[PDB]
């Protein structure tokens, strides 16, 4: 009973899918667009803006964009992506379609498609809220290192992590669900963390339900019942370091086009996107609808 809204999805994606390197004018437009879109979908919207030095360009202005429904709730489901496009010396026009225009558009579209719930019955409660986090400056400028990467997430985590024996705001996040590298044909998602295996399993079972009911395109399994054997550093790392459980929805293998100019709209696979959206919007709905007591995946 949650239907597609591909018109909204396409429109949202078209607005995000422009070059948007930190420090650029195009980046500022996308930031403003994210704030406007969140306000328009019923979120209380805040920006975490700060200056920091990066290789080559020196001091730039970063801005994490955060939307919350039920800001007073005791606990939160946090869904996230990065909205910056990577700086490339040879490719100022990189649009990062899978990385992560599509992920950010998926967050907004999930809000839209579940809007009849989120903007009404979901407001009448204090146990759980919903956060959509658009991290800035995930991408390195020179080489990915512990200094040069995840600028925005590092900052937001430190902020949420900053009376003495009370819970820090970050401890109110039951799970950070981070989407990255989505939009290529036939993505495969494996479970990176034992403590969120239960949530990964729920995506597996929701996919099986939707498939069985004839609601998915094609016969490819997207959510696998397997543990990961790789390592993927990403915006979740600063949350993991503060003991926040993580579900890391990054396709492995990476899209063929990763970090090349061909990570563009022409190389997206719309059936895969639509299938991911179907599973994901139901996962989010079920998590929130079934939430009664504080969810404990830390201890
Ligand atoms: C949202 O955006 C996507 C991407 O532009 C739209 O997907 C496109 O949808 C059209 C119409 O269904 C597809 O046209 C088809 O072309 C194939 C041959 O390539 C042909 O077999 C069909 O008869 C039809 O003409 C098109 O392939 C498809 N493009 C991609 C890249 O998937 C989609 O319709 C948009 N949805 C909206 C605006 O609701
Ligand atoms: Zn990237």
């Amino acid at each position: 009973q949650w239907r597609d809204d591909e018109v909204h999805f396409n429109r949202t994606l078209d607005s995000i899918l422009v070059p948007r390197v930190v420090g650029s004018r195009g980046h500022q437009q996308v930031r403003e667009y994210l704030v406007q879109s969140l306000n328009g979908l019923g979120f209380q919207t805040e920006v975490d803006e700060f200056k920091q030095r990066v290789p080559v360009f020196g001091e730039l202005t970063f801005a994490n964009v955060v939307g919350t429904i039920n800001p007073q709730a005791q606990n939160f489901l946090a869904l996230a992506c990065h909205y910056d496009s990577k700086y490339f010396p040879n490719d100022p026009g990189f649009v990062g379609a899978t990385d992560s225009a599509v992920p950010c558009a998926i967050l907004l579209n999930t809000a839209k498609t579940l809007g009849a719930y989120l903007q009404k019955e979901f407001r009448n409660r204090s146990d759980v809220g919903l956060m959509l986090i658009f991290f800035d400056g995930e991408e390195a400028f020179k080489e990915w290192t512990d200094a040069d990467s995840v600028y925005g997430s590092k900052h937001l985590a430190a902020k949420l992590a900053s009376a003495q024996l009370a819970p820090r705001n970050i401890d109110r996040i039951e799970v950070l669900v981070l989407l990255d590298l989505i939009g290529a044909r036939n993505p495969k998602f494996s479970s990176f963390y034992e403590n969120t295996d239960g949530l990964h399993s729920s995506l597996v079972q929701i996919e099986k339900s939707l498939r069985t009911a004839g609601q998915l395109e094609g016969n490819n399994n997207m959510f696998l019942s397997r543990v990961s054997g790789g390592l993927v550093d990403d915006d979740h790392r600063p949350f993991l370091d503060e003991n926040v459980p993580v579900l890391h929805l990054v396709a492995t293998p990476f899209p063929d086009v990763w970090h090349t100019p061909r990570d563009n709209a022409a190389n997206l696979h719309w059936p895969s996107i639509r299938n991911f959206n179907r599973v994901f919007r139901n996962f989010v709905y079920q998590y929130l609808k079934r939430h009664t007591s504080p969810v404990n995946l830390r201890f």
